[PDB]
């Protein structure tokens, strides 16, 4: 079985689960939404059956983005949520918190030990896009008009984000923007390069302002120039962080380990609090309400603003705020950008292990490995930062594969971090194969 940190009889008991953790926590009010998926339609019944065997009031907000159901769950009468997602799959938010490690496997476990809810539960359809449409609409204040094209890779994102764009006050050019579950084109998956391409082609073939990337589901989002240059999501958030702590002396920011050190000097040099932290939406969500910080990132493309907005990740929200910032800039998106510092980093880097090996391989270099002047960080992995650069490595959690990234003001200095790492590396086991 599948219950990380799939059929009809799986999604009922998954939601009957859920359901008796959601009562548990003293919260009947329960919505439910749904991705694209080919097979969403049916399965979420299962999931609302499982919710009302259990005595839910159940809010079923049909095909969704998935942080227009975290919106619902934070909108309707319930604190709890379903979205059902394959990135179909879940992501649980019971009585406001989302569920993650020990809390799914707590779910699991009243399955196989049968501890569960019964109850005469209850479902009520309801129209939330609407709602969602116009509570940011109503924030957003657009000053020049742009262009925009928007990709949405066939996923859920183009039910309303090409809509919600055009109506912040932008003429958009639409990229497979039809809900799509089969993703006739490239999968919706703004991450990787290669799934931006068609979208770099067509922003520079119609001159427009800005291209915009939406994942599956709609809680990522990835952004290209007016010249087609690809902007990471930590380059975003020091755009992002340079807004929100404008409003706000002295206000947490949240990243996690992968984003570059230059994104620390930023946001403390405009008077906030940076707060690097673990990967994983889950984990920043968590740590977000834990230092009330008004904004938060991570590296594959989650935003999350909790100024003026709710603090789970949107990355429709997300692209509300970054076209509401550079509409006010007389300079285009390249521009915009380009006058932040700017380091030599690598791609990341995967260095093939086994699942045996992984996660020791990191705890022995936890132990054992020596760092020179360097800060260590052992948040998720082992992250070094010294005065002109940093290192990280840390073991992919889905795959038996190390991860690693460098980042340095200079070429030489990459080459002295990196070639630190792979002595570190060698001196655990003097066979692994580092390609760098
Ligand atoms: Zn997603």
């Amino acid at each position: 079985s599948i219950f990380r940190a799939l059929t009809a009889e799986t999604a009922y008991w998954i939601g009957r689960a859920i359901g008796s953790e959601s009562l548990a926590r003293g919260e009947p009010c329960v919505a439910v939404g749904r991705d694209g998926r080919l097979s969403g339609p049916e399965l979420v019944k299962q999931l609302i059956q499982g919710l009302v065997d259990c005595g839910c009031q159940v809010s079923d907000v049909g095909m969704v983005p998935t942080p227009v159901l975290y919106y619902a769950a934070n909108v309707l009468e319930g604190k709890s949520g379903v979205m059902l997602t394959g990135c179909n799959g879940f992501k649980i938010v019971v009585a406001g918190e989302t569920l993650a490690n020990e809390q799914i496997q707590a779910l699991r476990e009243r399955i196989e030990k049968n501890d569960l809810a019964s109850g005469v539960g209850s479902v009520e359809q309801v129209d939330i896009l609407p709602r969602y449409f116009k509570q940011i609409r109503d924030d957003i204040a657009m000053a020049k008009p742009m262009k925009v094209v928007v990709d949405c890779g066939n996923g859920v994102a183009g039910v309303i984000a090409p809509q919600l764009i055009e109506a912040l006050g932008c003429s958009v050019i639409p990229l497979y923007c039809e809900v799509d579950g089969n993703f006739p084109n490239h999968h919706p998956d703004p991450g990787k390069p290669e799934n931006l391409k068609d979208l770099i082609a067509k922003v520079k073939a119609e001159n427009a302002d800005l291209g915009l990337a939406f994942d599956g589901d709609g809680d990522r989002v990835g952004v290209v120039t007016n010249t087609g240059t690809i902007i990471y999501p930590d380059r975003l958030l020091m755009l992002f962080a340079k807004d929100v702590v404008s409003r706000n002396p002295g206000a947490d920011i949240i990243f996690d380990v992968k984003c570059t050190r230059r994104l620390i000097a930023l946001i403390s040099g405009y008077g906030g609090r940076p707060v690097m932290w673990k990967t994983g939406h889950s984990l920043i969500k968590k740590k977000m309400k834990e230092t009330g910080a008004l904004l938060a990132g991570e590296m594959s493309g989650h935003v999350f603003f909790k100024e003026r907005w709710f603090g789970f990740d949107d990355g429709i929200y997300s692209a509300a705020r970054l076209l509401e910032i550079l509409s006010q800039d007389q300079r285009d998106s390249e521009h915009v950008f380009s006058a932040f510092p700017s380091d030599i980093s690598t791609p990341e880097i995967n260095i093939t292990v086994t699942e045996d090996s992984k996660f020791a391989i990191i705890e022995a270099l936890q132990r054992d490995a020596q760092w020179g002047e360097g800060n260590i960080t052992t948040l998720d992995g082992v992250r070094v930062d010294y005065p002109k650069g940093w290192g990280l490595v840390r073991a992919s959690n889905t795959t038996p594969v190390l991860v690693l990234r460098f980042e340095a003001d200079t070429e030489e200095e990459l080459e002295r971090i990196k070639t630190v790492f792979r002595n570190q590396l060698k001196a655990v086991d003097s066979s692994l194969p580092v390609p760098f």
